[PDB]
């Protein structure tokens, strides 16, 4: 839709917050105390930025040990909502992985192969710009697809059918999101990111229709939480200490300020779930 | 019912641990800071058996907090699975309930009924003798029904059925359980204690069938964590500090100090969730 | 006795457990490297049944050796404890003795006799139901008595008292038992089994004061640890693999594994030693 | 200075919250849960009392497990801000020390020494009435110095200066201390128990010029924060059971208990941190 | 040389004893219990050769255990006397590495490259069909180099001085091998199998001069000296089992019937260790 | 006894073999493992002793885990035989204990006493030279006594009549020790080492009629054993590398090495215990 235009207009901003380095993510941080780091020798914006950044790779290594990625993501995969390309080479790398990598932003396509021949993984991993619910996919079978955060942009129904077609079975489709447990309880998610997410059950019931079973349903939601106190707390750092910010970039991260304290806020109030779920093609 | 008979031959043991009347409990304790208490200077069985008590009442003020019981358990309910009227006189008593309590031990019917009317509120707790998902019942429409640590005795999709005739438009069941994250994360409480744990999803795929909204899907795994530790510390005790029990209890005991270690462990392992629900009937 | 009800319920999974006839055994195996065996091809109930079976088998094999069977248990012999015959059939039939089988569970006598008829030694293996220290025996005089993991059930000061009249000079006590080492250091042991489990001090100070010399304390705990690997890998792969289980056996496994791993546990721990013992009479 | 004297004024009002034992403690509680213990249908002062010195055992406790101190803190040591002693003959009985304890209170010198013999560890711990930024290195290399909830009273600079003197090569600087985590965090602290608190950096800086290494720092700032609520609970139980109180000890009482619970509430507004710190020469 | 002939002759006599996999190993197994398993009531060659297969495979995994392959062992690294492939494949799938396979047999490189491709990893796996002691350093520096049972066929200095100018600094040099205890301690080895195996220290001795650090040294003799017992009986199984055996392959296996017999027999004499060593540089 | 002039003379091959250092241990030496460390990279004579020195402090490590030292054997403690100091410096300064050191070879006293100023503990570590059973012991009630291979020297009913005069009740008898099991199972030990070992039993029956009980009774036999193969090793290193050696010094070395193998024969025949066992004052 439109929210590729939207992820391509925020290339700026995420290269600002979750860079540099080749494997940027742009997905929430799992703190496995479901508390947040204590910042004191050092409360400038670099120090939140590489907290964040160590935390985002501590969710990428806590999905591939709840997913046994070893065995079931080292194969040939499809990453789904690629971003900018940093699960795609934590796969390609970590675990051996041939990745085909799925956007909807073409502004993001060339940054992964840069960032891919970069770490010397462009044999070994492809992008391809597209929407998700009618792309062609050659390339045989997949042994597995993941979604980071990407599948609340979705028809979960459409989708399933997709991935079914292509994946062998047996295969893993691995999903982390935000999803719903009372109705409306992600509206300041769903409104604020173009998103619409759906209970677990909405995806067990379109995933069933296309022939997969849930065989996982992990519940990350309290050690998810910290990620927004450091996401605020960049914010504040930038605000408070860069002096060469422009009215219209002080108004940007201010908004981006206010809309993390509100993220945060539905975070904690039991309406939503951040959820590690794992499919397996019948 | 072979459960059922387990349920009677529970009777002693069940009352000497879970503490005397009028209100005793059998379901795990509420911690709200996941951490067990420390018991510095008192480490007598009675001192861990108070903290027990303690706590699992816990659990029912935590659980009447969350369900909104003030307007959702105060009218006329079903407390299914009533264990020894832990939960049904604190229904009653702390909030005027008007409860039917159901179980299918015909021991505790009596038990239950001799501690509401200790409490003078005999008029508003009766029992039946009972498979859950069985009888009639002729207490016209029900507002309610609760299911503290029993519905894993229950056939989810005919059990939500029932329910889906006796309750109102909007009446809620209320349940807090033992359930699977994943296949086979629930076996040593399965095999144990003779119950059929499931997952989430087929809960909400059950009541679902049946006419029934999952609209709250709350997490207590780690908050309960400590009562499998106090637990363990009340049979250590009573095994250390008891010299006049038969060889044949000293075993039961020896064997609870063996089963509450491997669930304390279960706990723990990531396949297990202790969760509280809340639906409504459409 | 209570035991010997307990003894007479373990029968059928004794016999499904412990392999079929001629020779069942009910005792710790006997694995001369202390390393349990590697299934690396064949993890199947039946293939961990086999090894436990051979490395019982092993354990009678290696007493016989350090014991002198070949003159010391080669006579008019005692089998106190008897079990399902294993041992009174293997002394009969190994070293052509003249077996007085003992046992308080009823129902295991008629199971023995049918087995030493199936061996051609019916008759030179005769059963007792009996208390071990209470009978008289109008055997004569005999050359050895011989017990097997069962005089953990014995008042050792009474029992050895017995013996002294039934055993005619330099004729010789064989013990195989789990000791303690120090106080408590096989309650586990102990309260799973309805067993008292004494020190080998014990033993000497109870077999002298009747007059008995100890002259042979051999020790053998490392070599019997493997077992409870073994024990529970066979109830493992049954739960595993074998559906057809009602819930109550299912249970009663699910108990067993349990209590195989704290028994492995407690034999690491070091306040347990597994003995064999052999004491005269003077 | 007017700290020494002010040590020796509050030397009673001391002993009876924390003593007697032999060991009398005077720093925060851990509490590995972080909550205090629930305390049941006995509220008395001896009650919390009891709960208090528990705790403050447990801090020397886990301080000696991070620390190492089976090799570490087992040598010739200094205990800078000795207190009265309850650190001292600590090291000296659970790791076999010898303890050379400073104090600028010259009337907790005595106490020390009386509870040393009273132990049977007085041939292992001699005291030191001195200012420590100004101690004598006569008495030989020294294998650590350890200091409990002292540091904040002293000129870091000059006192790692003079640590850097009297310690062997190797040797450890062991520091327990209230900390700053952000400019007047912690306030209310230095306000009341005359100290300059300072943060890990300015620590760190301070040792390095002395030629000390870093090479430890634990936050233990959820773990004390309980000991406020034991200590303000004992200080209630103090005023609610005793009638036979004067009203000047009462008025002490009370300020006390106000001071506890606006320490308490810094304690987790932020701007302060509970922390271990090990530096190696 | 003479030996890169020799292990050339050995092709098919090799691939049917471990073949047939993608995978074949020619190393001695790893029996992490030192036992074999008790083998059932099949007892035919291919359950042996399972069995041979099975321990190969382990000894690759308890390397990769011990030397960190996670990090160390999966970057661009040299196969040292890669033999059929089957350590090289190792590397290259489990632990995502690159893998350059050194051999002087010119016959194993196809087979090499073969199985690279039928894995999927034929653009990570290259063979270089030259001298060990000669090697190729066009290729850029590599990350570590793994020797599985190939360096009692290399002159150690002149080897490690090669290293040192492919491998970059801190680059782990990762050896499994037959070492001696004792002079003459592994002859029936070096004499049957045309090697020269020398102690530990020799090793480390020759990488020093080459700027290499012995930083790790396991000794796994007992949980290596089952391989003899089940390649024994392999052997054995063969002669039993099929009457159609020429009467050469019929001498030929019995000679290495007798063979088997006599290095295990030194394998337990004590003369002998079977070891794993890491260098970095 | 002459066991005095005995322990004298042979202060010299002591020194050579277990020294130097200040802590020189004569006992046999603790592998864990029950395997004997492969030398290789060195076997000259000083390697051996430094793994029989270590092995041998490996003892005393494992004495005060199982005697728990750490408040059993910190207090004020008797080192009955003490040899040249080895296990009294190892009480005084890891558990910081007050020890009265105690010999019947006057030349090994004022070795120990310099070996104790040495290591700065000259104020906690005395010795006395008298018969064990004989000796006047001022110094109030000591809270232990610990016997490191010297109890084999001592009249048994005789000893602990003394010790029971000189330990507070509850106080800790702690003994290392070859014990037999068999009659004559220790001969080689015995008339080599100018001993009498008795069983576990005789030991027990002494320590009652003085009124101790027996709390823990270890067998190490089996962890010992490596000791006798680095003993006799170090003795064939000296003799095949050292040149510089007279005829009468070969021949003892011969003498020596002849006894290790004979005695680590023995070792293994069944005949003998090596124990620790610790005995509680009532
Ligand atoms: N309809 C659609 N089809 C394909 N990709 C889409 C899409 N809608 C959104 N996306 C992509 O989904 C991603 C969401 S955030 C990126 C997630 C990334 N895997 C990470 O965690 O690092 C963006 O890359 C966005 O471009
Ligand atoms: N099939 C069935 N039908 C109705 N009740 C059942 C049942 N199977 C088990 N139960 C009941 O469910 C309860 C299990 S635990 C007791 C729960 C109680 N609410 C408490 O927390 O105190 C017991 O009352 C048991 O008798
Ligand atoms: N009081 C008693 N008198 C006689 N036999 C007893 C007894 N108590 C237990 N036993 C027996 O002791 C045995 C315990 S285990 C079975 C041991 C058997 N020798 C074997 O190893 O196969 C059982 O036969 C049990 O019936
Ligand atoms: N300038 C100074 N020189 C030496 N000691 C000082 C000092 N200023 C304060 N102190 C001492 O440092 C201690 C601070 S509080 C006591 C801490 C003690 N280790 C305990 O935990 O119990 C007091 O003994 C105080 O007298
Ligand atoms: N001089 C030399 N240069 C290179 N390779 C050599 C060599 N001499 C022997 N080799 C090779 O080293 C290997 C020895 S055995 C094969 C080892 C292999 N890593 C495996 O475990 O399967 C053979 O491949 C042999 O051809
Ligand atoms: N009758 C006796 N009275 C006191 N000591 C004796 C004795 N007979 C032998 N000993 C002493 O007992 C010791 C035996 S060997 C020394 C053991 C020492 N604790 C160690 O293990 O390091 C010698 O010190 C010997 O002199």
């Amino acid at each position: 839709r439109i929210v590729g235009q939207y992820y391509d207009d925020k290339t700026a901003k995420l290269v600002r917050k979750y860079g540099p380095g080749p494997r940027i993510h742009y997905h929430v941080g799992y703190y496995p105390s479901s508390e947040a780091p204590r910042h004191t020798r050092d409360v400038t914006p670099d120090a939140f930025r590489r907290s964040i950044r160590l935390h985002q790779e501590g969710l990428l290594r806590y999905a591939a040990k709840i997913w046994g990625a070893e065995h079931r993501l080292s194969g040939r995969i499809l990453d789904v909502g690629c971003g900018l390309g940093g699960g795609s080479l934590f796969w390609a790398q970590e675990y051996g992985a041939d990745v085909t990598a799925v956007t909807n932003a073409p502004e993001h396509a060339p940054i992964v192969e840069g960032f891919a021949r970069e770490c010397g993984v462009g044999g070994r991993v492809r992008t391809l710009v597209c929407d998700a619910m009618h792309l062609p996919l050659d390339g045989g079978p997949y042994d597995a697809a993941v979604a980071i955060e990407s599948s609340g942009y979705f028809d979960r129904p459409v989708w399933f059918e997709r991935l079914a077609h292509v994946l062998r079975p047996g295969g893993s489709v691995c999903i982390e999101e935000v999803f719903t447990t009372r109705p409306h309880g992600a509206d300041v998610w769903a409104e604020y990111f173009y998103t619409k997410p759906a209970t677990v059950l909405d995806y067990a019931e379109a995933a069933k229709a296309a022939g997969f079973e849930l065989v996982d349903d992990v519940d990350a939601t309290s050690e998810t939480l910290p990620f927004w106190e450091e996401s605020t707390a960049w914010t504040k750092a930038v605000l408070d200490s860069d002096s060469t910010l422009s009215a219209v970039d002080r108004r940007q991260l201010r908004i981006s300020l206010m809309a993390n304290q509100a993220l945060g806020a539905e975070w904690q109030a039991g309406g939503l779930r951040l959820g590690f779920l794992r499919f397996e093609r019948k």
